[PDB]
C-alpha cells in the first residue's frame, strides 16, 4: 500500500490536531487507485 497523508496524518494525533488530521488523512486513501 502506499500510505502517505497518514504518516502525516499521524502527527496531528499528537500535536491536538488528530480531528484536523482527518482531512490529511484522508488523503492517504490510497486504496481504489
Amino acid at each position: 500500500g502506499a500510505d502517505y497523508s497518514a504518516q502525516w496524518a499521524e502527527y496531528y494525533r499528537s500535536v491536538g490536531k488528530i480531528e484536523e488530521a482527518e482531512a490529511i488523512e484522508k488523503t492517504l486513501k490510497n486504496k481504489q487507485n
